[PDB]
């Protein structure tokens, strides 16, 4: 909409007050003009038609329970945009400041969120498996990262390229969570998963097998469910990334941690400069070794650690 930029205030899904960039024209809309070509958040009104209606509010105060998922989708898209611009010199998901669109209140009881090729879409959860999914910063960043992947490597969402696609989303989702410094961890979705059970989440990058997922290539899923295991086999890659960052000894192979900033640089280069739509795990290793070679040199500790981490999870 055309109007003037303003700043509203509200509460998010976890009850935390925060300010949000809005636009006034008759109503106050969840339209942030401060970033790129805008960030726009929509109400899907429990339906599945998309995007729904641009979120309008009479008073620029977003404290209603119904408001909370919109507050967080909007705010965390902003944080994610800032991560990609400040850390990677990347302007929005297409690298050209494309407008970021999110819809909340998708369907009834819908226990997921996703990037659809044009926007972000968040369910409210069923109140037992999930609370509204935009309450998780890693969730929001996971979904915006799928947009980044679409515009760059284009990893097909099946089999090993799909598991890569998913891991990339978890890796950057987690790196945003650390960037924002909001109770950061190497788990995915813990802030919105299973209210009333503490300490759990959907997936763990530091210990995938906590939730049944593989942490070595020899345990990869080879069936047809889950688009050939894209959320299952992502554990193999998620573990390697966690080892590159944090270090450790896994299946007897010791990895020297090089930290989160370097992890992000290596994987962002690989994603943007080397991966392709059909990359498999082996090709991901090549890409990451090459990226770290470009950035640090062939004989560098960074290269060594990437190799160690991929060795540790059985990927040659
Ligand atoms: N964004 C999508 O289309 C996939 C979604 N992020 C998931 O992991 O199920
Ligand atoms: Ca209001
Ligand atoms: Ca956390
Ligand atoms: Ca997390
Ligand atoms: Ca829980
Ligand atoms: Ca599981
Ligand atoms: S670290
Ligand atoms: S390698
Ligand atoms: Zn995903």
């Amino acid at each position: 909409i055309t109007g003037t930029s303003t700043v509203g205030v509200g509460r998010g899904v976890l009850g935390d007050q925060k300010n949000i960039n809005t636009t006034y024209s008759t109503y106050y809309y969840l339209q942030d003009n401060t970033r790129g070509d805008g960030i726009f958040t929509y109400d899907a009104k429990y339906r599945t038609t998309l995007p729904g209606s641009l979120w309008a509010d009479a008073d620029n105060q977003f404290f209603a329970s119904y408001d909370a998922p919109a507050v967080d989708a909007h705010y965390y898209a902003g944080v994610t945009y800032d991560y990609y611009k400040n850390v990677h010199n990347r302007l929005s998901y297409d690298g050209n400041n494309a407008a970021i669109r999110s819809s909340v209140h998708y369907s009834q009881g819908y226990n997921n969120a996703f990037w659809n090729g044009s926007e972000m879409v968040y369910g409210d959860g069923d109140g037992q498996t999930f609370i509204p999914l935009s309450g998780g910063i890693d969730v929001v960043a996971h979904e915006l990262t799928h947009a980044v992947t679409d515009y760059t490597a284009g990893l097909i969402y099946q089999n090993e390229s799909g598991a890569i696609n998913e891991a990339i989303s978890d890796i950057f989702g987690t790196l945003v969570e650390f960037y924002a410094n909001k109770n950061p961890d190497w788990e995915i979705g813990e802030d919105v998963y299973t209210p009333g059970i503490s300490g759990d989440s959907l997936r763990s990058m530091s210990d995938p097998a906590k939730y049944g997922d593989p942490d070595h290539y020899s345990k990869r899923y080879t069936g047809t469910q889950d688009n050939g295991g894209v959320h299952i086999n992502s554990g193999i890659i998620n573990k390697a990334a966690y080892l590159i960052s944090q270090g450790g000894t896994h299946y007897g192979v010791s990895v020297v941690g090089i930290g989160r900033d370097k992890l992000g640089k290596i994987f962002y280069r690989a994603l943007t400069q080397y991966l392709t739509p059909t990359s498999n795990f082996s090709q991901l290793r090549a890409a990451a070794v090459q990226s770290a070679t470009d950035l640090y040199g062939s004989t560098s500790q960074e290269v060594a650690s990437v190799k160690q981490a991929f060795d540790a999870v059985g990927v040659k």
